[PDB]
């Protein structure tokens, strides 16, 4: 119960779109079954903070697969859960490592909602939920369940330098020095910075960094609750330089 259906379905209404390639694929009693996985998320901190956690998460998954115009049947932050894999499947992302190493013939590339890359990803989260999902990354893509999950799953996990997106929105995030020269302040940019922030921040406007700005506030609107401070990252220097 930490989203009511009919509140799931107003905020992805088009995603069933004749459009739409996966038309189908997203339920939200896919979604809660994949959310019990992690008792923590959506139910930590104040009444308001809760909140804010579910439209951030919708916020930038929803960025992650889009399919809006700016002249979109009920404006281009209606859009989101339109696609469910990369564009551009030609890359097999390897960074070969002992711990997590890349099985023959399979491919890394973008699935589901967090678009989940990499074989260290798909390494990591396949431990932690005890799936095989090294040998087997299609499943990412293909059930219903699962998809959700590994996007949870990175949600709620530190890789250092950086810190879990569940930390910085619910407050336990505290940025040292070194993140503070950076332009690193707590709020929704540095979770941008987290996701994706190596291509994206610190160069001045960018049109993705704004497209996941718009479908924050709307969520947010939705739930009645404001928006918090420093919510864009185009004067912020990516972790991992
Ligand atoms: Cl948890």
């Amino acid at each position: 119960s930490i989203i009511s259906r009919s509140t799931f379905e107003e905020m992805l209404k088009h995603r069933n779109d004749a459009a739409c390639p996966a038309k189908g694929f997203y339920t939200y009693d896919a979604f809660i079954s994949a959310a019990k996985a992690f008792p923590a998320f959506g139910t930590t901190g104040d009444v308001d903070t809760c909140k804010r956690e579910i439209a951030a998460f919708f916020g930038q998954t929803s960025h992650a697969t889009t399919g809006g115009w700016p002249t979109a049947p009920d404006g281009p932050y209606a859009w989101g859960y339109c696609y469910k894999e990369e564009l551009n499947q030609a890359s097999s992302y390897c960074s070969p490592s002992p711990a997590y190493p890349c099985a023959p013939g399979k491919k890394y590339y973008g699935r589901g909602p967090i678009q989940l890359s990499w074989n260290y990803n798909y390494g990591q989260c396949g431990q932690a939920l005890g799936l095989d999902l090294l040998n087997n990354p299609d499943l990412v893509a293909t059930d219903r369940v699962i998809s959700f999950k590994a996007a949870i799953w990175f949600w709620m996990t530190p890789q250092f330098p950086k810190p879990s997106c569940h930390d910085v929105i619910t407050g336990q995030w505290s940025p040292t020095g070194h993140d503070i020269s950076a332009g690193r302040a707590p709020g929704y940019g540095v979770i941008t910075n987290i996701i994706n922030g190596g291509l994206e921040c610190g160069r001045g406007w960018d049109a993705r960094v704004e497209d996941r700005i718009g479908f924050y506030k709307r969520y947010c609107d939705m739930f009645a609750v404001g928006y918090g401070s420093n919510l864009d990252c185009y004067n912020q220097t990516p972790f991992g330089l």
